[PDB]
């Protein structure tokens, strides 16, 4: 060590004593490379593929091709508050798409950014000013009752029921209530999640995302979500039933004036992922889909749907939710869309449903720019190609890399709970090793490293790039580009099949560094 | 009356502003559109990127190396292996930083893909330090708990009972404790400038002034207090309010108080070297000083946002080392993306820096390799032969400043201040609402005066100015280091031309 270091140290320290320590140089289709201690290019099979980013691969020569005509033309890349009209013509895109594979005819307001996590934040900022809305006007009818239940008691006709007042002369108990109601106007919303959610790890969006250790120590600073268990949907009613919250009104009848709860809205929108990665890669059951519908049918708000990585295609459809049936009312895409080279991410939020405010409201310096605007549309031409056909290859080799995983569990159970996900979007799950017979395995299953320990087995051994997914790397995740070879998908069953051998042998020394 | 899939009231509006027009092609400090003909136009674009392209729109060297980048192979998706490139570009902009402050002082880096997301790495790590204050001074209670227990149960002290207005032993130890737990739960606080612009996500628009911008989203994150700049000596009072505190018991031999001690509820202060929600207006030494004070007593850091001021905007790569602000996190963004890319940072003191954050913080695009490249060819251009790019800023500034500040002489009925420094400048216009013409006191009443000059701008002498400020009540001009005297004197021109006719309240001519 010794000498200055100004990035990464901890990180890069904990990467070689997983046996990840390594720097690729160059990358192109499902390949990545690093240099040897001799100085060559080694090549690794990547199946982490920046997340999901790469469904099209390392660097496409189509797309590198595109990116650098778009930068000999001049490409206009700022030109903020001017007309871009390349990013109405990706919105009709996505919107054709999308009544192409639901049948439904509905129209998408098109908002873009920078991040998954910027995107699903335009969804959180619009879900609230849609409260704001729902909120003046139940505070506007509650001024009325009140002024109507104040010249009943006043006038005559009515007395105030004294019975009520637990719950809080006229005037004293008017003010009440506004004090009642103005505070609980300015309490905080929630949000809606499910267990193992991630949907960023920005200020707002990282109490979104269930991660213990990197949400715990921001609880201070943003609106919580409940955290549903989607596994058991049935609880999920009693949960947000709890959640409940009311302010307070008068209510004329006759000649009983009563005081009374009326319902207020705090749940500013619920967010699900079609194929839940923190989990692990698990899809969202019927059963599961069908109570978050009814709880966006119940509370009024609406259902983000985040396909950030399920989307441009990863499950066999463009988009996720359409597959899995998930009626959103907003949608949120990221990763594939800048073609495994630029940033770029969007939200669509329903037309009859967008307040038109926000379209001057928010606003970004990077976001909407020419360049990656132009690469949207390279991309979108090249998954709708040839009759939609892009998205059969993605179901085949999808079929294939799951039937290659389900066999490699069929003989090594013993370490192997189950295969998790659709398309090409994949995990295996571990069983636990908290528990193993190794010292060295058990001291790193219990620091919850254990995915990565055998990740850089995976690489060192076999020259394969897996990456964990899940809460205590508990998953191994396998999301390589369309374009993955039969080969290549059986070069990964020998690594596997080797790893698990060992991982049955509790073999620590070949294992652990 | 056709479908319509984004943009439909933002192009209504910049229509009737004078604004809606469509730019096909840009190069150095000049952006294109076509004409009814179908011919290229050039406007000179003063906007540029808001301030991302002090090397022009598409410079060469840029298209090419990002080019070269491209054709190599560079591997952008490489999350969770060794990426060296990201310390190269954090030990260059220290070697800058202790370069223009004489500090010493080493920072860690952690990149992202906006301002907004780097200014929330530093307001992320802010809130990592306070809960570590917190956990320390509970802890000290805890002990200061145990002892005054003690020594009440075992003889030697007795409890003082004019203490007992602030909540028997057991019974006042869990009221301070419930006390204390609550307290603790309480969001914290940011302080910030009025006109403060850092962004406008969920937390980062909370730091952000601007009222219809930030007031509809108050419910979801903390708050900023908004610290009056121009009366700093308002600035510790304000801060005084805001001073909360949590119980103990504390021991004197024979005598055990209830005694309130203070609570860090101030997770960061925020400054803007240059404000570009206030028009432009430069931070002066007294406020400087205040920030400072209020650093040192409130044991937070300070966050210097040089998303706009820096990469040699002002004169200086850090527009802070220029104005003396000696900040403990800095963020950079814009610039560094070199008008092609999306890139950020946020620098934080390495005494102050806590490892965790390596490791819990992460983003899926944040350090790619492609935008590490750019990054890498910027600091290389900014810094190249001596230093003298800096120097370049520093004349074309002054050359521009001059200009702007003859042409207020000439009209400061319609203008009453030029603002800013280097390459970041604005002249203030006055306040139209009052204004004899019908359609100009309409349009400044909707805050749209700005807007509407900028279009008079655009059509009649083909320049690209934007407003800035938050009534568009400022006219911003950040173009390239590259500007050209004759465009300056082709603007000098234009200005002296807009604000005749508004001397004038020409609203048949400035209102479409
Ligand atoms: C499903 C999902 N949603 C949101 C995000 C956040 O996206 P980004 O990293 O671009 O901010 C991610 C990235 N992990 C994601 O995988
Ligand atoms: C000083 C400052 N800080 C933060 C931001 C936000 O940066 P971005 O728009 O890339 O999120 C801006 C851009 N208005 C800025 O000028």
């Amino acid at each position: 060590s010794g000498e200055p270091v100004y990035a990464d140290a901890v990180l890069n320290g904990w990467l070689t004593s997983m046996g990840l320590g390594v720097e690729y140089v160059r990358a192109e289709g499902n390949t990545v490379y690093y240099l040897d201690d001799e100085g060559r290019e080694v090549p690794v099979l990547d199946h982490a593929c920046g997340f999901g980013s790469l469904i099209f691969g390392h660097n496409h020569p189509e797309i590198i091709a595109h990116a650098k005509a778009a930068l000999d033309a001049g490409t206009v890349v700022h030109a903020q508050l001017s007309r871009q009209p390349r990013a109405n013509q990706i919105s009709r895109i996505l919107n054709d798409i999308m009544r192409r594979e639901t049948g439904r005819d509905d129209r998408y307001n098109a908002i873009f950014a920078n991040s998954g996590a910027e995107a699903n934040e335009i969804c959180m900022k619009h879900a609230e000013l849609e409260r704001q809305e729902r909120i003046t006007a139940l505070f506007a009818e509650i001024d009325a009752e009140l002024d109507t239940a104040r010249e009943a008691l006043t006038t005559g006709t009515a007395t105030l029921d004294t019975a009520s007042l637990p719950l809080v002369d006229v005037d004293g108990v008017i003010a009440d209530i506004h004090r009642h109601n103005d505070e609980r106007r300015a309490e905080r919303p929630l949000f809606l999640t499910l267990d193992g959610s991630f949907h960023g790890k920005l200020v707002g969006s990282i109490q979104l995302t269930q991660n213990e250790p990197w949400r715990t120590p921001f609880t201070a600073l943003s609106s919580p979500a409940r955290f549903l268990p989607a596994d058991e949907p049935e609880l999920i009613g009693k949960i947000v039933e709890d959640e409940r919250r009311s302010v307070l009104t008068l209510s004329l009848d006759k000649d009983t004036v009563r005081v009374v709860e009326r319902d207020f809205p705090v749940v500013a929108a619920i967010f699900v992922e079609p194929v839940r990665g923190g989990s692990g890669m698990k899809t969202v059951t019927p059963e599961l889909a069908e109570e978050l519908h009814r709880l966006r049918d119940t509370l009024g708000c609406p259902l983000v749907v985040d396909e950030v990585q399920t989307g441009i295609g990863r499950t066999g459809a463009f988009f996720g939710s359409a597959l899995l049936g998930i009626r959103g009312d907003y949608y949120t895409l990221a990763k594939a869309i800048g073609g495994g080279i630029v940033k770029n991410s969007v939200a669509l939020i329903r037309q009859d449903r967008f307040l038109p405010a926000m379209e001057v409201i928010h606003s970004s310096t990077f976001a909407k720019d020419g360049l990656s605007a132009s690469i949207a549309l390279k991309v979108l031409e090249m998954v709708e190609a040839d009759g939609g056909r892009v998205y059969q290859r993605v179901r085949e080799r999808g079929q294939r890399l799951e039937a290659m995983l389900e066999s490699v569990r069929a003989d090594h159970s013993d370490v192997v709970s189950a295969v998790w996900g659709t398309g090409l979007m994949l995990a295996l799950e571990l069983r636990d090793q908290s528990n193993a017979t190794s010292q060295a395995i058990r001291e790193k299953a219990a620091h919850g490293f254990l995915g990565y320990v055998l990740a850089g087995f995976l690489l060192r051994e076999h020259h394969i790039r897996v990456l964990p997914a899940g809460p205590r790397s508990g998953f191994l995740r396998f999301s390589p580009s369309l374009y993955i070879t039969d080969e290549e998908i059986d070069r990964t069953e020998t690594a596997l099949r080797s790893l698990f051998t060992a991982l049955r042998d509790q073999d620590g020394d070949r294992l652990v560094l």
